[PDB]
């Protein structure tokens, strides 16, 4: 095992991964800016470091202060979590030149599937389902984009390669509005992204969001650990996710689950990672692949039994899958709710003291949240403040669960989307199951 | 299938918000029966409906049979809860609930009474083929030449037992013929005044035994099974401090050999509901004391290691519907430890009342906190010192244990004097850690 590691991040993921060393009897370094000296896991870990003042690009961006907190405390490993600098190849790439471990997959590996051009022709190559597009970048030509459009069939979307998640996509209905859409992402793709390569990709009408959790060694054994469905999405961000999928047979998790598995021996692929797809009439389409741990793991750890972060420790730490395919079962269904401090109905960001608290309990019930009663949740960072995460027998029992657990639920003192998944876990559609990615935004509609 | 509309809650605490899940889920309207000190109990915030029963003593209003009963016809509910302690085991409440029309969520009045009485209830297992401890089978006259004679045959040390009595209450060691009379006599006298029933038998006394229990469902379409067991060994005083499933040591072929044995003896008495058949285990091998005619305490153990809930499946018995789940679909599946949680005195042992000033319960994969705890929540002093229970599960015992290790540093009960740092204690104990200790450890590391 790993003697000692940074925790460079944040609230309820870097808890998450405190609990996962302490399991293990690794040490612990929490590295925090000056506005989260009071965060749950910076009062549990072993050794604290201030790594500059709150703003993220002064602290949890901030390459040569992690680095420097990692040299100074004598660790030898770093778990970026999610966001931040986890799918930042040139912080992976200074992790393991300085000499310690990153905890995730080699830095080519990270510029390999961050570049979303790239992406596809490896997967496409490796032979994981892709949506009809481009197949490369597009020119200036404007006859050649055409002769594209028609080919694949339209509507059809333009995507930022440097992109990803939510951010440099625009949709096109016809060849009059296709020059200026064109012209438009190329400008935002350079701007925010700092490349202003783009690609054609066809956009589908009625998709479900399907995902597949991957673990690999980087030594040559990768498995799949079944999937997730993450459709109820607002502003193209996920609210609800579930495990497995409803309508997902065991033969359909096989197909793509062990083509997801090759595709990581052919990228020699290390650690957690995920594979997104939109799933539309029985058939699986590779959007994009996130090179690290998702907000969204703890449902596949309910239905697996395996406990992805303890997995990730021990990828990093040397040691070769102990877990065979074979092993892989799923049992019962988990549903997550994400607990955001925001107004649902505005979107409106809520930081702020959280005066009165309680997190609910009961069998098949997990709060993963770093908040506390006293706490106040900064304005600098993303609103996801916890989530509660139910598993049950079946997908009723889930959902039965969801409905009391956010009942139970008290964080008075500022504004919450709490009473949005109330509503959620009642509408008869979710209930049903295998609503579409658009289906959130329509009800609320 | 059919389901009970309403339920009457007869219990507090932490079991009557268990329970009140347990019928949210089942879609079954509650009824949160309180004392007027019990108003601010979580599950009475959260209930469908409230009834105060009686002022603060349990006599008044958790014992009152009438002011339940009552409770059940004013708010026009179906069955009656009665959790675990309080009336679970009065086969008279139970009696008047089924003869005032109402469900009684547990087995029938007269197998009550049955197990409720150790010398029949002992008789009834020997037959049914469930081991014993060897004993006098049969109550105590008084010969004394006689009980010299069946005391030479078990063998001493022997134990002199109360019929009336039960887990910690009405029993005497004798380890010698010199003190076998005066002990008798003190066990009749005692068992006279506690239990208003001077029978008393003797049973062969075992020096380093396990606390091991059997967990039972039965429902009334004639399925019986067994959900593995539980080692209950790590205790003080007759007070269970941690529990756990399954039991270290225990072999399958050793859970299916006993586990048979317990389902064949539900069949044979007409057993119905949710049930516990307590053994003590020493040298590979198992012996009846008694059984336990309701759910307990550490049932969550039971249910994190074999997925199911052991709550619904009472409120489903209760309705008229099959066990939902066959013998051959229950498999042990990782491990599972309990730490009670009480507001406790360290040095005393007896109940620390109070008000819980800050309150911080831990989280994480593989964690359950079942309590009716809050901030700014009173702990009464009417009432037992538990206030939770902490039940960690892991894919082995050693993952459940530094789970425990790690949820207990993140407990935050502060205010009130809690048994928190004894935990912590038991959990890096190595003894502990190796496992398999005996009933007496507890006692002699404090
Ligand atoms: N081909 C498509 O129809 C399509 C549609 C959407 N909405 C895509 C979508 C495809 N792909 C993406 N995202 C990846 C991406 C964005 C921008 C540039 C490149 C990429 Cl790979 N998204 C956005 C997503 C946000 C939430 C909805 C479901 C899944 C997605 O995360
Ligand atoms: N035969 C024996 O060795 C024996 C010993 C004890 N200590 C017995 C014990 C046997 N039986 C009982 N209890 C049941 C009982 C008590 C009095 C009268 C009848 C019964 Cl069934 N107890 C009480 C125990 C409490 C301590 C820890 C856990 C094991 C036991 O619960």
């Amino acid at each position: 095992m790993l003697d000692k590691i940074v925790i460079a991040n944040r609230g309820e993921i870097a808890l998450r991964i405190l609990r996962a060393c302490k399991e293990l009897g690794i040490k612990t370094v929490a590295v925090h800016s000056s506005a989260d000296r009071d965060l749950k896991h910076v009062l549990l870990a072993d050794e604290t470091v201030c790594i500059g003042p709150a703003p993220s690009v002064k602290s949890y961006l901030n390459i040569p202060a992690i680095i420097s907190a990692a040299e100074i405390t004598g660790a030898v490993a770093i778990h970026p979590g999610y966001g931040f600098l986890s799918e930042n190849a040139n912080f992976a790439e200074q992790v393991e030149r300085s000499g310690f471990i990153f905890i995730g997959p080699k830095a080519e590996t990270i510029r390999l599937m961050g570049d979303k051009v790239s992406a596809i022709a490896a997967m496409k190559k490796a032979g994981v389902p892709c949506v009809p597009g481009s197949d490369g970048p597009l020119g200036d030509d404007m006859d050649k984009n055409r002769a594209i459009a028609k080919r694949i069939g339209y509507p059809v979307i333009i995507k930022a390669s440097g992109g990803g998640g939510g951010r440099g996509m625009r949709v096109v209905r016809g060849d009059a509005e296709l020059a200026q859409s064109i012209s438009m992402t190329r400008a935002e793709a350079k701007a925010a992204f700092s490349n202003d390569m783009v690609y054609m990709e066809k956009y589908l009408e009625n998709p479900r969001h399907v995902e597949i959790q991957v673990l690999a060694d980087g030594q040559g054994n990768a498995i799949y650990l079944a999937e997730r469905d993450c459709s109820m999405q607002r502003r193209h961000q996920k609210v609800v996710e579930e495990a497995p999928a409803p309508g997902i047979t065991p033969e359909l998790r096989r197909y793509i689950g062990e083509r997801c598995a090759k595709a990581c021996v052919d990228i020699g692929y290390r650690g957690a990672g995920t594979f997104e797809f939109l799933f539309e009439n029985g058939e699986f389409y590779f959007i994009e692949m996130n090179t690290r741990i998702q907000v969204e793991h703890p449902v596949t750890e309910m239905i697996t039994g395996v406990d992805l972060i303890k997995e990730q420790l021990r990828i990093a730490a040397g040691q070769p899958l102990s877990i065979k395919q074979e092993e892989v079962h799923v049992r019962g269904h988990a549903v997550e709710c994400r607990i955001n401090a925001e107004d649902p109905n505005t979107f409106l960001p809520s930081p702020g003291k959280i005066t009165r608290f309680h997190a609910p309990g009961g069998f098949g019930v997990r709060w993963e949240s770093h908040i506390y009663a006293g706490y106040t949740v900064p304005p600098y960072y993303d609103s996801m403040i916890g989530k509660l995460i139910c598993y049950g027998e079946n997908r009723d029992v889930a959902i039965a669960r969801m409905k009391n657990a956010l009942q139970e639920l008290i964080i008075d003192g500022i504004k919450t989307n709490v009473d949005l998944q109330i509503r959620i876990m009642n509408d008869e559609n979710f209930q049903h199951g295998g609503t579409n990615i658009h289906y959130l935004e329509k009800k609320l509609g």
